[PDB]
């Protein structure tokens, strides 16, 4: 409603962020600043790199910058019945152009690099963006914003912080569209309320892990703190290996003849006048940690990687690309749980909002005919795979075309049922054949 | 009946949850919160990742988001006799459209990511969802709900908790359809009773392990606490490896000449004025744990994985995808015990409930003609495999077509019996042959 204060909202958010400070701490801070400061860093490089690696993967997959978004009609039973007759061609002109415009917009409006700087962070739990009319995006963080619902995941009251500038984006009563004003510490800047029709206009927070739900969601690399094992281990081996073999102080008894200055002067093969070995070193005693530590770190790297999707072409691996391709595909889905969640905070929202802000009538041109609800491609995946198998078999049945005992057409249809591509373009009817012959 | 209190129901549920706190504890909490607070975590990353990996697998398999659900007629002996005559084509139009609508509904209504956040948890013992009319789902947890039967697994009295909001979903007497009201702590909110025709409308709890049965079921990763071996082992090796090789305190006797500040100052090759080695380190004595621990962890990983159906594309394994494909298929069934149980808390219920809530007459359009009971595809599996073998053999018999001693047709029919694909589309009759020749 009307209060308005983000202090109460921040109080509601503390545990989610802190779990985030941590997660930030062992990878590539920053990302998050801990809570004159000379730098501190992440020793455990492998944990940090993976995060950067994912990002490329995430950005590309979420949208390849060629043709990601397909705006669908989608068919109403009279809209599919008119057109017919074959105005569908100009439905394509209206849409492709919108599709032609957005693909020249978003790359042209430089969201992608900005999205990538924010997206990567999202692999740390997540964050709000986007404004409308150079027109860039902005990238509010977990130090900044507070949001709610008691709900299934919707938006009720958004709060923001950058400089001090607070925004209220409240869902209203006796209402519908949102209303959103900005404030200073009392009361209003006169940049007034926009009702904001539902999600459209603007600016949705992306959830990421959805558990259980009623929060600004807590994900993710928090599911992987087997890196804690690597980072601690790497540091344990390094100091212990480093300090003993370098810091070799020379103890002398200052009782006489052995004088430190003369000792440095003689060359390796030199003789030096000294008491009988009075001065001696304090090189440390036997230190272990070798075998267990090394294997585990290597073992941890292998376990860690399949999380951060790396092609991981070790053997290395030779034979080779198909094997590499198979490795990528089985591994890729592992993230396929995420894709659905990512898509929900991203494709629908991203295309949905700009399209809604492209209702401005500036060359969007149609005031959208509901519904042109559009969704986002991406994996099908299996359809290429299911289809491929018939060729491997069908190829098998080429030799037996001549034999008269069994009907080949019936047999393919049997294999056809095994790979769920059934009919409609895969079976050839009798009427068609003479035309050729 | 009418009481109404979830406190009594929660009391009935304690052991099932706690076994769940635990199971949560060694994998990726959270999931479950244990029972300010900073963070504690799962060291044993491999146990945690597997759970995430399964999820992708589970979601995809349970429903690929292409064409999972096949609504069947199913044939009544006059409905199969009328149609004929060949109105079956418009039975397909009525159904496909329902099928065309649900496939555009569920992906379009964003259940899938929400289902995935809940589904994964289900690989921890399980949980309730779904509401009717943005229209998302909600994802009640083991901290929330209580349910019963003395029975074979049905539903008698459901209780819920989110904020305080309690729901009663009681099976009634002198009855039939369910009735469901919501309450505050006395007595009713006037969102009144819906009879709810049996399962339809709404909102079935998913069981998962069915043992013995009469409960909110207790599964699963509780069948695998050979991870306890890995997690404990990983932590035992890590602290022991870490603490000794890093924390090297320098003991000095404060009796004189050896002064701590001077000691740090000299460079590795420096000489330092000191008593004859008075100060000395307390680097710990020989510590074992190397050989036994490492192999077992590696051994445990191998044993653990075939549980969480990782592709396990190790050698690596170059030969290869057919080999990779065979590995996936034999391994996949291992979970095939689960699929039946998963399907029962999922495909029937999920399609059954929305179809029942699509009886609203909003474009579902038919008030369903009983029975259109629909079921869910998914493995058959063997039928592709059984069928494939005839081609490998039949191919073998191509060479002997010319020889006159033995009848080839009779021989194929013999092999045909070996691979249970018998007849009906695999044998060619005499009448057919001339047409071609």
């Amino acid at each position: 409603g009307a209060k308005s204060v983000y202090e109460r909202l921040k109080n509601d958010r503390a545990p989610y962020e802190t779990r985030a400070q941590n997660c930030a701490q062992y990878t590539i801070p920053s990302l998050f600043p801990k809570d004159s400061t000379d730098y501190q860093t992440p020793w455990q490089a492998v944990g940090a790199r993976g995060l950067n690696n994912l990002a490329s993967k995430l950005m590309l997959a979420l949208f390849p910058m060629q043709t990601w978004m397909r705006l669908t009609i989608s068919e109403y039973e009279a809209k599919q019945l008119l057109s017919d007759p074959d105005g569908l061609a100009k439905v394509d002109e209206g849409l492709s152009m919108v599709e032609r415009i957005i693909m020249n917009y978003i790359e042209s409006n430089s969201y992608r690099v900005t999205l990538f700087e924010a997206l990567k962070q999202l692999v740390v739990a997540g964050n709000v963006l986007l404004y409308l009319p150079y027109n860039p995006m902005k990238l509010y963080r977990l130090s900044s914003y507070v949001v709610q619902r008691d709900a299934f995941g919707n938006v009720l009251q958004m709060v923001t912080r950058d400089q001090d500038v607070y925004t209220h984006i409240y869902l209203d009563e006796d209402s519908g569209e949102y209303l959103r004003y900005e404030e200073v510490e009392g009361m209003e800047v006169q940049g007034s309320d926009g009702t904001y029709p539902k999600e459209a206009c603007p600016y949705i927070p992306i959830r990421m892990v959805r558990l259980d739900g009623e929060s600004y969601g807590r994900s993710y690399i928090e599911e992987y703190l087997g890196d804690l094992r690597s980072l601690e281990n790497l540091q344990e081996a390094i100091v212990k290996m480093s300090m003993i073999s370098s810091k070799v102080i020379g103890l002398v008894n200052p009782a006489g003849i052995t004088q430190p200055r003369r000792l440095t002067k003689a060359q390796t093969g030199d003789f030096v006048t000294g008491r009988p070995e009075d001065i001696s070193f304090l090189q440390l005693e036997k230190q272990a940690d070798f075998t267990v530590a090394k294997a585990v770190s290597d073992a941890i790297e292998a376990r860690l990687s399949f999380a951060f999707m790396l092609n991981s072409a070790v053997t290395g691996e030779r034979v080779t690309a198909e094997e590499i391709r198979y490795v990528a595909s089985e591994l890729e889905d592992t993230l396929g749980g995420v894709y659905s969640i990512l898509s929900q905070e991203l494709q629908l929202p991203l295309v949905r909002v700009l399209l809604k802000q492209l209702q401005a009538t500036q060359q969007i041109p149609e005031l959208p005919k509901e519904a042109v609800e559009p969704t986002i491609s991406t994996g099908r995946g299996q359809d290429l795979d299911k289809l491929e198998r018939c060729v491997t078999a069908w190829a098998a049945l080429a030799p037996m075309r001549d034999d008269p005992d069994i009907n080949l057409a019936m047999i393919k249809l049997r294999i056809a049922n095994a790979i769920g591509i059934d009919t409609s373009g895969i079976l050839l009817t009798e009427e068609q054949k003479q035309q050729k012959m």
